[PDB]
This record gives structure tokens, C-alpha cells and sequence, in this order.
């Protein structure tokens, strides 16, 4: 077996194997990349996502999200506030701020100290889940917009024609901006990709091992446990790396840096931060090896997930003994 460790593994493909997508996740596979639940891809140095970054400060971030923390340093939730809209430009300046900054620091060991000691005395602003791309159209490899669309692998595998449609969003970060721990909609793949800007720092638990965050999160946010039965869809919950050593919980970490992709595999648990402003982009997918995820996921029923359009049909084909109660929630 291919990577028996389960540790985050990183490419580099040439320009010849840039050009077919879907053929290179398949290798990563091959080499054992999935059972981490997060791999890097480091673009060949010939590629570009577009030509420069010079005019972006006029995309606005209609609703800026302000992360409020509840809890102790290792373990807490956030809930999102809603700030009135703002330009990327004020966005960045905002973030360069004093009050928002990334605090002086001497390498990414020393900021991760400092991000677990004091996220939560904090509440740092994010523009989050922004429908569009930065990709320039000439961009023909790896370009996050062209991608095949989860519908169609869905009646390529499996026959059926479904409604829905699959496009990327934009995430502009700061300091301590923070993305809670889970697995995609559906237990789909996700690929990102960061535009400009400082790094993002990423956490994640091998898929073989979901079950066991599963369980210390249910141990560690107890009522949110009795309200749900897959409460992680919430997308609320930390846990430091701490917190997860102390309890035995098998898990990872990489830094992304500008211009790398990192792709997260089907029930591959993330969570993370960012370490001042930046530009993210990120799709979900599907292969043919992630029906059977598809056919498993969880679903929270509560109410409080509340998901796209595209996932209707996902749920009504691929599970339908869930889907009345599933839908319910959704309405
Ligand atoms: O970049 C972020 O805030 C969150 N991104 C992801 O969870 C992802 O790409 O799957
Ligand atoms: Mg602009
Ligand atoms: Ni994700
Ligand atoms: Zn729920």
C-alpha cells in the first residue's frame, strides 16, 4: 500500500503532465496521495494563473464576515457577524492595518505559537465564499473555472442527468482568518489554489481516520453534538494541534504559499488560517473514486448546514433514504 503514513505528500509536475487534470489526480493516487486527505502541487515553472494581479482592489466582498471566537485557546467555536460590504481595496488596507495585522514574528513556527495562543482574543474580518475566478481564460491548464463539473462525472459513472451547476469561489483573507474543521459538501475533493498574498497553514486528519475527529468532537462540544448528528457541516469547531495530540487524533500539517495548489480528498477533514491578506480560489470535484464517499457522507438534517442548489440532486440520486429528511432541513 502507497503511502502507509498517511503523510501529506507534494508534486511537482512538468508542463507535459500540467495539461491533463483529471490523469494527474489519478497518479497522485496512485502514489498514495489521497490517505492524507491534502496533497500539494507545485505548478511548473512555466505556468501562470494569469498575467498580473495589478487590477483586483474593485471586486467586492458584498458580505466581510467578522469570526468571532467562544471557548478556550485550543478549543473553540466561531460564529460568522455580518460587516457591511467593502472593496478588496479597502479590504487589504484593513487588513494592513494596525488593529488586523500579522504580529512581527520570526518564521511560520513562531506565527502558528502565536495563532494558537491568541486567535481567540481576536475577531479578524473574512471574505469568504465570493462566486468567481481570478484565472485568466488563456489559462488552459489548472484553470479552476474549466473545470469537468461533478455533474457530468456523476452521468458519466452512474447514467443519470441531473440539474446543477459547479463554479469556483474567491476568499480574501487576514491575519487569524480561520476555516473551521470539515469535509467538503458531499465529501467531494476540493482544490485551491492562493492567488497572492501571505501563506495559509492548513491541518488535516487522514480520511481512514475521520471517525476519530468525529468522536473527540463530539466529546469536546458536547451540546452541539445532542443538536446534530454531524455538526462539523456546521463549520463552526477548532481544535488545536495540542488539543488533537493530547487525544491521540492522527493528523497532519503543510504550509501553502502563493502560487501552489493544495487539493483535499474525499472525507479528508481541513481546518486552518491564514497569516495575513491574501487571495484564495477553490472549486469542489469529483473522480470516479469519489462516488462511494458520495453514496456515505453525512448530512446534517438541523437546519443550520444550509447548502447549495447543486446538492439537491446529489442527495436525491445518491441517497434517498435521506433525501425527504435531508431536504427538510434545507427548508
Ligand atoms: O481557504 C479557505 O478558507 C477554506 N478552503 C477550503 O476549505 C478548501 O479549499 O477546501
Ligand atoms: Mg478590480
Ligand atoms: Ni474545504
Ligand atoms: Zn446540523
Amino acid at each position: 500500500a502507497q503511502n502507509p503514513n498517511c503523510n501529506i505528500m507534494i508534486f511537482h509536475p512538468t508542463k507535459e503532465e500540467f495539461n491533463d487534470f483529471d490523469k494527474y489526480i489519478a497518479y497522485m493516487e496512485s502514489q498514495g496521495a489521497h490517505r492524507a486527505g491534502l496533497a500539494k502541487i507545485i505548478p511548473p515553472k512555466e505556468w501562470k494563473a494569469r498575467e498580473t494581479y495589478d487590477n483586483i482592489s474593485e471586486i467586492l466582498i458584498a458580505t466581510p464576515l467578522q469570526q468571532v471566537a467562544s471557548g478556550r485557546a485550543g478549543v473553540f467555536t466561531q460564529y460568522h457577524k455580518k460587516k457591511k460590504a467593502m472593496t478588496v481595496g479597502e479590504y487589504r488596507h484593513l487588513a494592513n492595518s494596525k488593529k488586523y495585522q500579522t504580529p512581527p514574528h520570526q518564521n511560520f513556527e513562531d506565527l502558528e505559537r502565536k495563532y494558537w495562543k491568541n486567535r481567540i482574543y481576536n475577531s479578524p474580518i473574512y471574505g469568504a465564499d465570493i462566486s468567481g475566478s481570478l484565472f485568466d481564460e488563456n489559462t488552459k491548464q489548472w484553470n479552476l473555472g474549466h473545470l469537468g463539473t461533478i455533474q457530468d462525472l456523476l452521468e458519466k459513472e452512474c447514467g443519470v442527468v441531473i440539474e446543477g451547476v459547479n463554479t469556483p469561489y474567491l476568499y480574501f483573507g487576514m491575519w487569524k482568518t480561520t476555516f473551521a474543521w470539515h469535509t467538503e459538501d458531499m465529501d467531494l475533493y476540493s482544490i485551491n489554489y492562493l492567488h497572492l498574498g501571505e501563506p495559509k497553514t492548513w491541518y488535516v486528519v487522514p480520511p481512514e481516520h475521520g471517525q476519530r475527529l468525529e468522536r473527540l468532537a463530539r466529546e469536546l462540544f458536547p451540546g452541539s453534538s445532542r443538536g446534530c448528528g454531524a455538526f462539523l457541516r456546521h463549520k463552526v469547531a477548532l481544535i488545536s494541534p495540542t488539543v488533537l495530540k493530547e487525544n491521540g487524533i492522527p493528523f497532519n500539517r503543510i504550509t501553502q504559499e502563493a502560487g501552489e495548489f493544495m487539493v483535499t480528498f474525499p472525507y479528508g477533514y481541513h481546518a486552518g488560517f491564514n497569516h495575513g491578506f491574501n487571495c484564495a480560489e477553490a472549486i469542489n470535484f469529483a473522480t470516479p473514486r469519489w462516488i462511494d464517499y458520495g453514496k456515505m457522507a453525512s448530512q446534517c438534517s438541523c437546519g443550520e448546514a444550509r447548502v447549495t442548489f447543486s446538492m439537491d440532486a446529489f442527495v436525491r440520486i445518491l441517497q434517498p433514504e435521506r433525501y425527504d429528511l435531508w431536504k427538510r432541513g434545507q427548508d
